[PDB]
Order: structure tokens, then sequence, then C-alpha cells
């Protein structure tokens, strides 16, 4: 039983595994990450899994030239290089003989050497570009931003720079965003030093996976596009720097002043938007490189053709002390603990798949390619996907993002768990979590957020429509994210010395997987979807109601969507009444298939407009505001900035079309829960 | 049991129903076709079905103006109208007071009145246009074809006329194709009179359904495209005529002579290709019009969430004596006969749905819109679709088109059936059928053809991947197709006076539905798919091998596809070994779900290139040669006329890409039949 599974999970094992995974870099495509997969594969066999295989793919990765390094430069009238930005970050104490620490870089930047003049675009948001462009008539055709990391995914920032004429992008981490007041820089606290740099890719893949093989696995015989026709590649060069090097670049800045205090950071500098009072040197290659996923299987006893997936990435930028090895060490113990039960002759009712994804930091490629190869199995047999990236990004409370179908599983599960929090000894995890992080949407309940994008759950949820969730410990990003300073020491000393937060996360993830793989009726409550569908309908109605005149002229009705939502509510009601009153494997299967296929019902096979790989009509990143935008993304995007569009009847036509699509889809989902005949 | 079901089917009932359905026209969108649906709905209730509902949709139909009629004209230098083509066909004996016989027309032709000069393009094929264009340097920018009906679907002919610059299309039925030697015209034989005209739509929908709502059901709140953005509408006017009126138009024809005897018909005329030695008058409107499908349900006893569908259209051009009421009368008796068993307390193991589709003659709209609304139910619960259009187009033997998954069901089923043929009394239907129509592909077995397109099975098979078949009696089209002369009398006197062919077809369709709805293991044999996948791979390899040089230069390998096919063969083998050795409802369900989802595995969610609604990678009409082209249509189309392409490496790149897509898909389908964990 469940208590058995949980009591076998130990914090010391997690510590032991974390240390084991974090002593060298495990960058996607390198021999070191191959050896770590081989090790995971042995260990998962030893732990008891029925099978453990490597699944490999040949995907487009990106690396800096080991002999013509990347850097930015200040240049005078006569073309001399005054300031040079750092080539490496200062390694942390005791890691000076680290072999193969890849230097800071923006994965997938084209090579270039553009000269030109700075322009500070704040966070390089849509909002921020509407500030320069719309109000202050600033124009960047030929100019170079400079932008601070934060708020939005970094690929949107480069996309936004592209759209707006820019010819280079410089990315830096400002202390306002990544320097917690009152705590010391690493190694003496958990803050970002001035020499630290956030790595990361700057792709805009919109769920496509490997840029060369959209739709199909990058296997041994795959036909690859040319780099010219590739999906999501930037056209302008990009490089990240720490705040010491950004000081130098930003201090001599002139032109217009900042519009307000929200456009100024905490460096002792004017934060002058420019233009004028820079030369980039990049040099990174793209190359097809083999990646390795590890897939463990624990065959179910009664329903072996029904899959519950616990999955997380293994690849790191450098040591990945938090991101992802704090997740992977939790997955390792969970596997050990399941295999322990298995060894005592137990099996789960459904099959559990365990995955160690590769090349996640390069655009979710391991998970995506694997899903593309097995989409047929996943879509007819996939019960649920629990992600397992970073277990901690803080030590305050639990963060859960999941489909509404899993709200009660998560509420119930955490009432049976002991809080690890200071001043909540004896109290439950439900208790601490809901005291520390209450629901804004009412009432005496914890906040659970929407699943968005940008981790490995993406392909499962947003393309395939498999019910997904994630859980981790969070703050009230985290400063050392994607720098060399992200180490085991960072976690043992400053984040979780007992490893009690790690263990709590393991119990939430492990217990979710347990409940999903073992409970006789799937632990989904479709009435929860009904409740949020109403909220989301109200929300989107409100955004439209900021244009009352246009709604009258073009006859923009939301009646169909509210009608669909009401029907969903009634049918889901009648359906849960039936789920309680019934005995008989076939009736059981049928009702579970209905529960399982419900999330699937929200997938439109045509996808969203210009994003064929985002097929979920309810959730699914907005094309503009990515995780930051709203649900019913098709309607939200049709409405976004609609007052600016040239042909209003055409633009309002498309709002109506998206109302239709959403209403139809909600009604169709509902009807999967009607009696079957 | 089955013999019970079959013995209850009676020929007299079929006769009785056919007469009942054929006394007035039942054109899509008219009150008469509404009343016929209401009647079917009552009767299906009376017969015993658990439910029978109307499902309606508002779709784009097309009608001639009842007061400004359509016609073609010959015109002199001074603009006078010498020859006028007929306004109606001469009604058959006893039907002179037929109310609301719609006159001959080409459904969905735009209105126009173009003047210009004839050009005879034979059957207006791709092949035939390569004759004029490539060899004889004939050029039609501004000219009017004239073309004979035959060989290809009539919409391809108008598409081909469009592509080639033409400004009108005239369609006529030549006696060479529609006049069987030695038999008299209707009413004294079954031949086409000179006054008879083939109606039909000329859409190129490529599976889209309602031209205004591609992807989504045309329901009460649907957003409709503008006619300008509509899918598959022709741009040039089109009108059909009988051969008496075509004589007049073709006799004064000059310019170049016919290239051979395959370009000349059997009218006493030169068959001069033109140009020169005509004015069209059209006038038809398009309008959104309500259609009504009738859906009957016979709830299954053990697996009510698994659907077997028997479906056929009800709408006719005029009386529909063969097309479709000879099908629908068979469906009616089948339903009666199932409901009879039901009334004696029996139920099928799986649910059976019975459908009377509407607006099929207007581009498969009833079936398609219904499938678009219920795609989610169909794709997870759909076992099989048996079509039920025209039961007879001849009286020689059985024609069966079906997925390879149904070969053995059909072989087995016909060995248990009595042949209705002259000189085969006592012998089985398998016996007559295979003597009369042997397999070319070896050996002592009957020919079974590929399912193509152009009837209501299309959306189920080609878009949704639901295993489908059809069966009918055929000749060694049929002359009166889509004319007013297609009557009950045509069938009772000349085609099937006993109604013994009708009854044989009812037993084949009914017994297929019976076996599929009742057998404990689904009656699919996946090894049959393995066999034809090899044939299809060999075939497509051969077409490519006509370009050996280019295969060397661009490294065009079919290794991946043969490898995929071999794996399919091995896995399907191992899978049938398991299907025989096993006991336990859950294991039964699982193995059936594997069998059921196998056809589904051949669906690519991205569709074929520029045809998003044809998603089956194996079958599925070619973009060029439609039912006439080959399997692996994506590869076939990439290769078609490839020597003419401007950029050979780009064109050969796309052949390779389609090899990849096909190989991947075959491998992925196979793997659904591997052990599940
Ligand atoms: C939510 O569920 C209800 C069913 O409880 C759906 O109501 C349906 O609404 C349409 C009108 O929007 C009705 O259409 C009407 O059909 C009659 C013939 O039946 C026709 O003569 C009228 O002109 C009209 O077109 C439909 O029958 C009605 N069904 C009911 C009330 O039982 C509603 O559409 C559902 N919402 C969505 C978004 O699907
Ligand atoms: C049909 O099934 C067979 C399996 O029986 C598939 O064979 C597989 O073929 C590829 C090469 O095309 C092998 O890849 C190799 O992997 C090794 C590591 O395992 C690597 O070091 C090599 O460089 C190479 O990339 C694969 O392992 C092999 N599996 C076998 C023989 O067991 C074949 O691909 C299937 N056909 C299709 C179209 O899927
Ligand atoms: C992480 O732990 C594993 C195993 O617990 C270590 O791998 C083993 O190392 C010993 C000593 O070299 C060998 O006997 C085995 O060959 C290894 N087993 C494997 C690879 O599965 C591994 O070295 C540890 N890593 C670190 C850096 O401490
Ligand atoms: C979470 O727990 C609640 C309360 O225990 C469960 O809801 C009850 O479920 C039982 C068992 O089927 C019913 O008999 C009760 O009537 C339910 N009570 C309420 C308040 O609804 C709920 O099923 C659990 N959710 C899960 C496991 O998904
Ligand atoms: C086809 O058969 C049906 C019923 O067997 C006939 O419909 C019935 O006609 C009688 C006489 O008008 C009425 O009592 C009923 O109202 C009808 N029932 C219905 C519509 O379900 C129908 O008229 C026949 N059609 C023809 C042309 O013979
Ligand atoms: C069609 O009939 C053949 C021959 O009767 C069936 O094949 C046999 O099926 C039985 C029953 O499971 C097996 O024990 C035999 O070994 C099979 N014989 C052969 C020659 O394969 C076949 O299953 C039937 N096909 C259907 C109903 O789909
Ligand atoms: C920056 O790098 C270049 C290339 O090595 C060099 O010429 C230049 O002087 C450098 N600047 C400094 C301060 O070293
Ligand atoms: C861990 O816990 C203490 C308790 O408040 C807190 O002060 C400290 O900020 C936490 N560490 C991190 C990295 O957030
Ligand atoms: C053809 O129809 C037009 C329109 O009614 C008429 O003017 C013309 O003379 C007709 N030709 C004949 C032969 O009646
Ligand atoms: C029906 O049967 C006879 C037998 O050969 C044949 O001569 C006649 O052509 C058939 N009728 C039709 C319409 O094919
Ligand atoms: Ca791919
Ligand atoms: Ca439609
Ligand atoms: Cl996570
Ligand atoms: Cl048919
Ligand atoms: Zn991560
Ligand atoms: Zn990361
Ligand atoms: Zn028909
Ligand atoms: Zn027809």
């Amino acid at each position: 039983n469940m208590k058995a599974f949980l009591d076998e999970l130990k914090a010391e094992n997690i510590k032991k595994f974390l240390y084991n995974f974090t002593q060298i870099p495990h960058l996607a495509g390198t021999e070191q990450n191959f050896q770590l997969a081989k090790q995971i594969q042995s260990q998962w066999k030893e732990f008891g899994l029925d099978s453990v295989e490597l699944a490999h793919y040949d995907v487009l990765l990106s690396y800096p030239n080991k002999t013509h390094p990347n850097y930015i430069s200040i240049i005078n009238e006569d073309g001399n290089e005054i300031f040079n930005t750092s080539l490496f970050e200062p390694p942390p104490p005791g890691y000076e003989n680290v072999s193969d620490i890849v230097p800071p870089f923006s994965a997938f930047s084209p090579q270039g050497m553009p000269e030109g003049d700075l322009v500070y675009v704040n966070y390089a948001r849509t909002e921020d570009f509407f500030k320069l462009e719309r109000d202050m008539k600033i124009n960047c055709s030929g100019k170079i931003v400079i932008a601070r990391y934060g708020k939005v995914f970094r690929g949107n920032k480069v996309k936004n720079a592209q759209l707006a004429g820019a010819k280079g992008v410089i990315l830096y981490s400002d202390p306002a965003d990544y320097f917690a007041p009152g705590v010391k820089s690493y190694p003496d606290g958990w803050n970002l030093p001035g020499g630290g740099v956030q790595r990361g890719n700057i792709l805009n893949l919109n769920g496509a996976g490997d840029p060369l093989t959209p739709g199909y696995p990058a296997n041994e015989y795959a036909y690859r596009r040319g780099i010219a026709e590739a999906v999501g590649l930037p056209s302008i060069p990009v490089h990240p720097i720490g705040y010491y090097d950004a000081q130098k670049l930003l201090e001599k800045m002139g032109g217009s002043a900042p519009p307000d205090s929200s456009w100024r950071g905490s460096l002792k500098v004017p934060y002058n938007v420019g233009p004028g009072f820079v030369k980039m040197h990049i040099h990174s290659t793209n190359e097809v490189t083999r990646i390795y996923n590890v897939i463990g299987t624990l065959r179910g006893a009664v329903e072996p053709d029904r899959y519950v997936i616990l999955g997380g990435h293994r690849d790191s930028w450098v040591f990945g002390g938090i991101d992802p090895q704090s997740g992977a060490a939790v997955v390792h113990e969970i596997v050990r603990s399941f295999g322990t039960l298995k060894k005592e002759g137990w099996r789960p009712r459904r099959t559990i798949l365990f995955a160690s994804w590769d090349a996640e930091e390069f655009g979710l490629l391991g998970s995506t390619e694997w899903a593309e190869e097995n989409s047929r199995l996943l879509q007819e047999r996939g019960v649920a996907y629990i992600n397992a990236d970073s277990s901690i990004e803080g030590n305050y409370t639990l963060r859960v993002d999941c489909t509404p179908l899993m709200y009660s599983l998560v509420h119930n599960l955490t009432k049976e768990l002991k809080s690890p929090d200071e001043g909540f000894e004896g109290k439950s995890l439900y208790e601490s979590w809901t005291k520390k992080s209450p629901s804004p949407e009412f009432s005496g309940m914890p906040r659970i957020s929407k699943l968005g994008s940008g981790n490995d759950f993406e392909v499962f949820f947003q393309r395939l429509g498999i019910a997904s969730g994630r859980a981790r410990y969070t703050k009230n990003g985290y400063p050392l994210y994607h720098s060399v300073y992200e180490t085991y020491e960072l976690v043992e000393k400053f984040y979780d010395p007992m490893f009690k937060y790690h263990l709590t996360v393991a119990q939430v993830r492990g217990g979710m997987v347990f409940e999903l793989a073992n409970s006789i009726v799937l632990p989904f409550d479709c009435r929860d979807y009904a409740v949020v569908l109403r909220k989301y309908a109200d929300k989107i109605y409100s955004i439209s109601m900021k244009h009352p005149q246009e709604m009258k002229t073009y006859s923009v009705s939301f009646d169909s969507l509210f009608s669909a939502v009401k029907n969903f509510t009634e049918i889901a009601s009648k359906f849960s009444e039936r789920l309680q009153d019934f005995d008989n494997p076939i009736v059981l299967r049928m009702m579970n298939d209905q529960l399982m296929f419900l999330e699937r019902a929200f997938i439109d096979p045509l996808g969203l407009p210009d994003r064929p790989f985002y097929r979920h009509v309810i959730y699914a990143p907005s094309s503009h505001n990515k995780y930051a935008g709203e649900s019913f993304p098709g309607i939200y995007d049709a409405l976004f900035d609609i007052e600016s569009k040239v042909d209003p009847s055409k633009a309002w036509g498309e709002v109506k079309r998206q109302i239709y699509v959403a209403a139809f889809t909600v009604q169709a989902a509902a009807e999967t829960l009607s009696e079957v005949a």
C-alpha cells in the first residue's frame, strides 16, 4: 500500500544521489551526460524495474567554439576594444580543476560581429516594447538592445527584438531581479555574484521539438530540414553577461531618460534608454548531436496498457545542483522505493514509465522527440504525466501546477502528509501550504496554478492532451539559476540541509504517481474542470467587454461559450453520480477510459493559429504574453491589441471564430462524459 | 446468433422499401427529404432501436434558379442564339406529373455567361491535358472545354480545366462510355437516352466537408467563412448535357485532329480537338441550407462504448432508384432484422450505430459534419464503418472494397453465404465471386479493392482512421447514373427482379456488421496489412526506379520503408500468436483496443501536404490521379511528373521526406501491436 511506498523514501538517499549527480557537468551531447545515462540505466535495473532502455535521437544542439571564444566589446571612433566582457565565470571554491565547464552563452544564437549603439529595453517584454514604440517614439532598426533577464521567457525577448528591427541582443542579470536584499553572494550566501551568468537557449519553438524534424522523431533515417528552413532559430546574435560587465556597458548611456521607476534596476547607473551614449563576437556553431533518454518500465498487474509517467531531465548547463539534479535525485529515490516494493512481489495496477530526459535545456528535445516517436501509444494509453525537474527553487512552501483533473488528488494527498515547515511540526502539508499560499479564487484552499510551458510536460499536455502535473518547493526565479554557482553546496548549505524539503517533494510526486497508477477508479474529478472553465469564460468575456462598441457592431456573442460551459457542468455532475453508483471490469474500464480521454478531448487536431504543436484549446501558451497570458489562448490572442488592427471587421470576425472553436470544443469534451450509447 | 439474423432478411421487404423511397425526389435541403428522414426516424423506432435522433447542420448547398434557367447556346458573328440545349430531360413514362424534378446542373458552379470557342479535351484527365499541353502545343487560356464524363471524378476535370486557363466547362455523357452495345435506351432497356444527363457536384473538397466550416460542425453557432475564402469552389462555370445536345455542339468542330482512337467516342462526329469551328447561361445560387442525418442506436450489452457503424446516404438527385435508395432499402431491412432480434430480448456485444446521411451528393456533407462534431467519440470508440450506398450497379458479381484488416472477415463470411448467381445454385458466394473476379495479386482468391474516396466512408477512413468497408453487386459507371431515368422500374425490370442481388448485399453488409458488433475478439487480421504493405512498398519502389540516375545523385533509399514493412510483418506475426493463446476481460479489451487502434495508427495528425483532412498515410487519394493513383500517396505524389520540376534536388528531397514519413508511420503502427509494457 501507499504508506509503505512513502515510508521507504529517505532524505539521506536523496542527498547521496544529488551529490553523485552534481560532481561534474552533464551537458546535453557530451560523453559525461552519456555516462550518467548509462549509470542511471544500470541503477534502475538494480533497483528492480522490468526494463530500462536508452532511446536516442540525433538533434540540433549548439556549442561555443572552444578556440574562438564569444564576447562583447566597447569600441571608440578608431575601432579599438576598450572593455572586454568576461570569457568565463569565476569558478566556485574547490572546482578550479573542473574539466569542460562550458562558458556562458546563448544556445542557438547565429554567428555574427555586429557594431552599433546600445538601447536599454528593460525586460524586452511586449509591454516594454509598446513603451519605446508607442509612447516615446524610440525606433531600433539597426540598434542593439541590451535587456535584463526576467518576467518573460528569454526567447520572447529575442523574438521581440527581432520583430522590432534590432541587430544584436545582449542579456544581463540585474541585481534588482536576482539579488535578494540582505543575503550574501555565493559562496557565503545564495545570491548571484557580479561574475555569474544565466545561460539558456533563445529558441522560439512553440512546441516543435528538434528544429530540424517538426512532427517526427529525429531517428537514424530522419529527413532533416536545412538550417535555413529550421523552426524557431533566431536571426540576430545574442550573448548573456553578469552585472559587473553590464555596469561597464550601461554607465556611459545617454538619450532619453527612463519613463518610470519600473524601468530602473538597482545598479548605480542612470538606466538611460539610449540610443547611443558596442561590438559582439559570436562564433557558436549548431550541430546535429546524439542525445540519450532513459526509459524505465514497471509493468502493471491488471492494466499494463495504461501508462503513468514520472519524467524529468538529466542534462544541466554546468553542475545542475538545483536544475535539474534536485529533481532527478528525487526521481531516483522514488524509482528505488517502487522497485523495493516490486522485489517483495508487489506490482502497480497500471504501468509506470520513468524517464530521464535529455537536451531539455536546449528546447525540450529529449521529451519531445520521444513523444513524437510514441505519440500513438501515448495518446491511446496515457493516463498522466508528472514532471520532475527541480524539487526546490526556495524553502517557503509547496507550489503545484496541474490540470484541474488533479485538484482533489493533490488536496487529498497533502492532507495525509506531514508538513516539513518550521512552526508546523505535527500539522499536515495541506495545512502549511494553504496557510502560506491561499487561493485568490476562493476560499479556504491552497492556490494551484496553471500549467504553462517551458519544461518537459509540454509535449504531453499541450500537444497530446495527457493530464499532467508538477510539484516543487518554492520561495515567497532563484538567483543562481543556470550559473556555474548552482552546486551541491548551494543546496546542502543554503536551501535544504536536512533534505526534508526534497523528501516532501518526493512524497508529493511519488504519491501522485502511486495514486494514479493504483487507484481502481482514476483519481480525476471532472467537476473541477467545470468550475475553472466558468472562471476562464468570465475572464475572457471581461477582456472583450473593454470594447463594447465593437461587440455591438460585429455582434460578438459569448452565449455559445457560456452555454457550452453550463452543459459541461451538468454533464460532469451526472457523470460523477454514475461513477459512485457502479460495481464489473468492463464498466470500470469504460468509465476510466472516459476519465482518461477527457483531457484528450480538449485537443484540436488543427492546433492553434500558426502553432500546430499547441493543440489544447484551454491551456497552451498565448502567442504574445507566454506564461503570463490567459486560458482560451485562441480567443485571448485574437483580442490582444485588437484596437491596433487595420481591418476591424476581419479582426472581430476572428474573435468570433475563436469563440466558436472554444465553445464547440468544450461541448465536445462534455459529450465524452455523456452516457456512451 | 448470425444465421438467425440473416434468415430474417427478406427480399420482398427490400422491394417494398425501395418502391417506398423512390416515388418522389429526395433532394438534399428540400421538404421532401426532411419528411423522408422523419419517416425513417419513426420506422427505426418501431423496428426496435434504443434511440433514433435527427442531427442537423446548416451547410452550403446549390440550386438552379427556378425562374432564370441554365443552358448552353451556339452563337453566330452577330450574336444570335441558333442552338439551345435542353432545359429538362424528358421524364420517363408515368412521371409526367413529378413535382420538383430539379433540372440537370453542375452543383456549385459559379454564375456566369462566358462567350468563346470549343475545345475537346477528351475525359479532361491529367494524362489528356499532358496530350494537348505537352505534345500538340494546344493552349486554352480563354477557350471553353467540353469534355466527356468518365474515368476520373468530375471535379478533377474542372480543377484541370481551371489550372489550364479555360473559362467554362461543358460536360456531356458520350455513348462510348455510357451506352452498352446491344441494349435499348430507357424505358425499354437500361441504357442512357440522348436526352439523359448526369448531374453531380464539381467540388474539390479533399475531405473538408461543408465548404464554409472546414474542421468544425456546421451547427447553430458556427462561424462561417465568406464564399470568397470557401474550400473547393470552382471559379469557372460548368453545365452538363446529354449526347443529343453534345452532337450539335461537336459536329461543327475544326482545328487539329484527334491524336488516336482513344480520343474518339462513338457519336457520328470527327472528335476534332479544336480550337474553334458557344455561350453558357448560369444562374445557379449557393445557399446555406439545413440538412438532416438520422442516427439510430442499438446499445451493446457488454461493450456499449465501442461503435460499429452501418451508414449510407438518403439524398438523391432525382428518384435515386439505384443511387442511393437501393442501398438505403437494404439498410432499412437490416435495421428491421436487428430490431427483431432485439425484441426477442437479444443485444449485440458492441453498440451499433445506423445512419441515414444527408447531402452526400453535395460533397459528403452529412457524414462529414456529423464526424466533425463527434470526432472525439469516433476516434476513441470507433471499431468499424460499413458503407451502404447503392447495393447494385450491375448483376454479374460482388465488389468489395475494404481495409486489409477485413479481408478474412469477408472471405469467411462469404463462404457461409449462398451465391445468387445463375449457374451457381448450391455453390457459395465465395465460389461465384472468386470464379467471376479473381485476384490479380495471387492466387485462388477473389479480388478486393482499395477504398478510395467519394462516398460517406471517406471521413471515417481517410480522416479518422476507422476501419471501413463496402460491398455491392457490380458489372463485368452504370449508364443511367444521376439521371431522371434512375427509377424503381429501372431496378425491378432490368437489374434485380427477384431482389436476390439486393438480399445478397444485405447479408454481406449485415453479416459484416454482425460479426464486428458481436464477435468476442475483433475479426481483424493484422497479418493481411503486412502482406499488402509489402506490395505497396514494391510498387512505389518501382515508380522511383524509373529515375535511377537521380536516385544515385540524391541518395534516395527505400531501405527504411522496407525495414519498417519487415518489422510490421514480424510484430504482426508475434501479435497473432498471442491473440490465439489467452483467456479474462481486461486482457481481452486490451487486445481488442490494439486491433481497433491499428488502423488509427496510420493517421498522421499533420495530414498530407496541402490536404489536412486526408490523414491516412497508406490509402488516401493522390492529389493528381484520384482513385486511379497509388497507395503511399505522399510518396507517389512527390514522384508524379518529377522530371518536369524546376529544382530537382528540392523535388528529390521531398521524395526522401515522404519515404521517411511513410517508414516512420509503418514502424509506429507496428509498435502498437508490440507488447504494451
Ligand atoms: C447545451 O445543451 C443544450 C441541450 O440541453 C443545447 O441546446 C440546443 O440549442 C439549439 C439552439 O442553440 C437547438 O436548436 C434548435 O433545434 C430545433 C429542432 O430541434 C430547431 O427547430 C430550432 O430552429 C433550433 O435550431 C437545440 O435543439 C437545443 N436542444 C435542446 C434545448 O434540447 C445547446 O446547444 C448546448 N450548447 C452548446 C454550445 O452546444
Ligand atoms: C526494424 O526493427 C529493427 C529492430 O529489430 C530496427 O533496427 C535498429 O536499427 C538502427 C539502425 O538503423 C540501430 O541503431 C544503432 O544503434 C546503436 C546503439 O544501439 C548505435 O551505436 C549505432 O550507430 C546505430 O545508430 C538500432 O539499434 C537497431 N536495433 C536493433 C538491430 O536491434 C530498425 O530500425 C527497425 N526499422 C525501422 C524503420 O524502424
Ligand atoms: C555515482 O554512484 C555510482 C554507483 O553507486 C558510481 O559508479 C560506480 O563506481 C564504481 C567505482 O568506480 C564502479 O565499481 C562501478 O563501475 C560504477 N557503476 C556504474 C557506473 O554504474 C559513480 O562513480 C558515482 N559517481 C560519482 C562521481 O561519485
Ligand atoms: C478526496 O477525498 C474526498 C473526501 O474523502 C473524496 O470524496 C468522497 O469520496 C467517497 C468515496 O468514493 C464518497 O463516498 C464521498 O461521498 C465523497 N465525499 C465528498 C465530500 O465528495 C474524494 O473522492 C477524494 N478525491 C479523490 C481521491 O480524487
Ligand atoms: C412509405 O411507407 C410509410 C409507412 O409504412 C408511409 O407513411 C405512412 O402513411 C400512412 C398513410 O398516409 C399514415 O398513416 C402515416 O402517417 C405514415 N407514416 C409515416 C410518415 O411514418 C408512407 O406514406 C409511404 N410512402 C409512400 C410514398 O408510399
Ligand atoms: C476465418 O476462418 C479461418 C478458418 O476457420 C480462421 O482461422 C482459424 O481460426 C481458428 C479460431 O481461432 C484457429 O484456431 C485456427 O488455427 C485458424 N486457422 C487458420 C487457417 O488460420 C480465421 O480466424 C477466420 N478469420 C476471421 C474470423 O477473422
Ligand atoms: C579584447 O580582446 C581583443 C582580442 O583578444 C584585444 O585586442 C583587446 O585589446 C582586448 N581588450 C583588453 C582590455 O584586453
Ligand atoms: C531557507 O529558510 C530560511 C527560513 O526563513 C530563510 O530565511 C532562507 O531564506 C531560506 N533559504 C533560501 C535559499 O531561500
Ligand atoms: C434560345 O433561348 C433564347 C432565350 O429564351 C432565345 O432568344 C433563342 O431564340 C432561343 N433559341 C431557340 C432556337 O429557340
Ligand atoms: C442482368 O442479368 C443478365 C444476365 O447476363 C444480363 O444479360 C443483363 O445485362 C443484366 N442487367 C444489367 C443491368 O446489367
Ligand atoms: Ca522531431
Ligand atoms: Ca464543417
Ligand atoms: Cl517540475
Ligand atoms: Cl457502398
Ligand atoms: Zn530544468
Ligand atoms: Zn534549466
Ligand atoms: Zn450515392
Ligand atoms: Zn450519387
